C-alpha cells in the first residue's frame, strides 16, 4: 500500500506492456500491480487483478501510478484527463534494450517497447506510444498522442503532428532542415505504406508509394 | 564424447546458426559440433566437419542433440522423423538477444535467430523457425513446421496454421479475438507482402495489398 | 594533445555517429572530439567544436582519426582520398548491440549503426555504411563505399557491387550459391522497394516488386 501500479487497457498491448512495467520497478510485489478496465472489470488476467477505474482509485495506497497502454489516440487523452483529476501519476515506460542517443527530449507518459530507437536531436511530446522495432531518427518533432506501431520507421527531419499513427512496417522519407515532411494533425499511416511526402491532417495515406486512401 | 551437437544444413542458414549454437552452449569444446549434410559430407566447414546423417549416428557419444537449420518445411518434417526413429534430441536454440514476454508457450525444436521479439501469451507449435528481426505479437497461436523468414512481422490475434511460410519483411494485419486473422496449412506469404485478410490454405500471396498469384 | 577524433558531416548522420564514436572510444575526453564541416566551420554542435578540415588538420596532436558519417557515397569516396593526403587514420565504429556471427571480413572505414547484423561467411569492402536495423545475411559479397538506409534488408546469397544504396525499408531477395541476386555498381534501390531479381549498374529502382525507374 505504498505504491500501486495499473496498466490501463488489459485487452490489446496491455499484456505486452505489464512485463515491461514489472521490469521497471523490480522491487514491487506482484500484488503492486493491476489492469485496470471497466469492462474485464472483476476477472483476472495472467494473474493479476482486472480493476474498474473506480476500484482502482478506491484502493488504499500512499501513490498510485498509471501507464495506459491503450492506442487508440483519442481515448488515450481523454483516459489522461481522467487520471490527472485524480492526481494519479503517469507512468513512464522503456524496454531494456531500447536505444536513446543524444539531446532527446521525451514528454511525460512514453512508452518505449523492446527493440525501439530513438537516434539524437529529437522532441517527442507527450503519450508517445512506440511499438516493437519502431524508431525516431535525427531531428524530428513528434507532437502529442502520437502512436507507433511496431516497425514504423520515421527517418530524420521529420515533424509529426498531435494524434498522427504511424502504422505497422511503414517507412517515412527523411525530410531536409529547410524542408521536414511533415505527418499532419490526427493523420494516419496504414501498415506498409511507403510515405514519400507530407501527409495532409486527417487523412488516411495507404499504398506504396502512399496515397490518400478513399474510405466511403 | 559425453554429448555431441549437430547443425543440420550447411548451406545456407546452417552458417548462421552454429555460432548460435556454439554461444547457447559456451563450455562445450568445439570438437563437439558438426554440420550435418549428406552432400557436402566429407568436407570442412568454418573449421568445423560435414558429417553425413550416417557418420554423424555412428559417432560414439553418450548423447547426441540437433539442431534442423533447414528452411524448407517439408524437408524439416522428414528429417525431425530420422532423428527421433534414432532417438536424437531436438535441441532449442535462441539468441543472446532475444526477447520473451509473459505466457509464451513454445515447442520442441524451436529456433530464433538475433533480434527475434516474441511478446505475450502466445502458443508456437514445433520445430518453429523465426529469422533475424522477426516477431510473433500478443494472443498468437502458431502451428507446426511453421517459418518465419527475416523481418516477418506477426501482430495479434493471427492463428498461423502448420506448414505456412511467411516471406522476408512481410507484415501481417492483426486480427481481433472475435475474429482472428488467419493464416492457413502451407500457406505462401510471398516476401514484402502486407497481409490485410485471412490467407486460404496452400496459397501463395504477394504485394501491398497481398493478392492471391 | 596524442589523439583527436573527427566525424566528418555535422549534418545528416553526424549526430547520431558522434555518440556511437565516443562509446567506441570511452576513455578520450570530450574535448578530444570535433565534428568536422566547412559550411558549418567555427560553430558548435551539441556540446563540440564544429571544425572546418583545414583546422582540424591543423590541430596540434600526434594522432589524427576520423569517421566519415556522411552516407552519400560518392562524396564519402572523395573525403577519403582527402583524408589521405594528410595521412588521418580511418575509424571503425560499431554499436553495443551489433551482432556480427562467423567468417565476416570487413574493410576498414565500416560504420555499423543500432540494430545491425552481420550473419556469417560475408565480405564486405570498404566503408560500408549500415545505418539502424539493416543486416546483412549468409555468403554476401559488398563492395566499397556501399550504404544501407535504415531497414535495409539484404538477404543471402547477394553481391552489391560499388557504391550501391539500398533505400530505407527495402528488402532485397535472396540469390542461390549458383546464381548470387546482383545490385550493379552505382545502383539505387529505393525507399520500401521490394527487389526480386538482380538490378543493372547504375539505375534506380522503386515498388513492390521493383521496377526499373530511372535509368537514364
Amino acid at each position: 500500500m505504498t505504491m500501486i501500479i495499473g496498466v490501463y487497457g488489459a485487452s490489446g498491448f496491455g499484456k505486452e506492456v505489464m512485463p515491461l512495467v514489472r521490469q521497471q520497478f523490480p522491487t514491487l510485489s506482484k500484488e503492486q500491480f493491476a489492469f485496470i478496465d471497466d469492462g474485464l472489470s472483476g476477472t483476472t488476467l495472467n494473474g493479476y487483478p482486472v480493476l474498474s477505474y473506480l476500484d482502482f482509485i478506491s484502493k488504499p495506497a500512499d501513490h498510485k501510478a498509471v501507464t495506459i497502454a491503450i492506442a487508440n489516440s483519442v481515448v488515450r487523452e481523454k483516459l489522461v484527463s481522467l487520471l490527472e483529476k485524480d492526481g494519479v501519476q503517469h507512468l513512464a515506460v522503456q524496454s531494456t534494450n531500447t536505444v536513446i542517443l543524444d539531446e532527446v527530449e521525451i514528454g511525460e507518459g512514453s512508452l518505449l517497447c523492446p527493440f525501439t530507437c530513438l537516434t539524437s536531436n529529437i522532441k517527442i511530446g507527450k503519450f508517445f506510444h512506440a511499438n516493437i522495432y519502431s524508431y525516431v531518427a535525427h531531428d524530428c518533432v513528434i507532437g502529442d498522442y502520437v502512436t507507433f506501431a511496431p516497425g514504423a520507421k520515421c527517418n530524420g527531419n521529420i515533424h509529426i503532428e498531435d494524434h498522427a499513427y504511424i502504422g505497422t512496417g511503414a517507412v517515412i522519407k527523411q525530410g531536409t532542415p529547410d524542408k521536414p515532411l511533415i505527418i499532419g494533425k490526427g493523420a494516419i499511416v496504414g501498415m506498409g505504406a511507403v510515405v514519400t511526402k507530407s501527409v495532409p491532417a486527417g487523412v488516411t495515406v495507404v499504398g506504396n508509394p502512399a496515397r490518400i486512401l478513399e474510405r466511403k
